[PDB]
């Protein structure tokens, strides 16, 4: 009950399933997102730049190259 090492998928305290996908409809808008924007994008689910990277590098090859 009171730890913090044995998330499911990361964590919950700020990256609720819903916020992680509430990136995807941001970045579903236009393919030329601003790193200028992806600062917006940190104070908008309070997470770290670098699980909204490596969340964003799934995001970016989704199945735009399959081969």
């Amino acid at each position: 009950m009171e730890t913090l090492v044995q998330a499911r998928k990361r964590k919950r305290t700020s990256i609720e399933n819903r916020v992680r996908w509430s990136l995807e409809t941001m970045f579903l808008k236009c393919p030329k997102p601003s790193l200028q924007q992806i600062t917006h994008i940190a104070n908008q689910l309070g997470l770290e730049k670098d699980v909204v990277r490596v969340w964003f590098c799934n995001r970016r090859q989704k199945g735009k190259r399959s081969s």
